[PDB]
């Protein structure tokens, strides 16, 4: 499913994500926006042969398994597939995960180049969440 601002904005405060670890919503929104273009079903193939999954294109080197990476980790113990859902949840609980690692949203590299330090208040204003 391709979300809406908003509507994104919302499912993303419901799932706890506002302030999660002190990166308020804007910032995951923005992440979101950059990362896959709001769409759940977006994969994108990485040089080392792993692959990006979902809204928040999470990397099957470490978090998920794809069946095809190897030294597939696994973290967040779940099948790529699962974060290519219309319901976020997965997404959203292994994104958790992630952000904990230690190196906050920099695991976004279109956080860090396109979200880090700019009005990321922007992306929820005139939501009603």
């Amino acid at each position: 499913k391709v979300f809406g601002r908003c509507e994104l904005a919302a499912a993303m405060k419901r799932h706890g994500l506002d302030n999660y670890r002190g990166y308020s919503l804007g910032n995951w929104v923005c992440a979101a926006k950059f990362e896959s273009n709001f769409n759940t079903q977006a994969t994108n193939r990485n040089t080392d042969g792993s692959t990006d999954y979902g809204i928040l294109q999470i990397n099957s080197r470490w978090w998920c398994n794809d069946g095809r990476t190897p030294g597939s980790r696994n973290l967040c113990n779940i099948p790529c597939s699962a974060l290519l859902s219309s319901d976020i949840t997965a997404s959203v609980n292994c994104a958790k995960k992630i952000v904990s690692d230690g190196n906050g949203m920099n695991a976004w590299v279109a956080w860090r180049n396109r979200c880090k330090g700019t009005d990321v208040q922007a992306w929820i204003r005139g939501c009603r969440l």
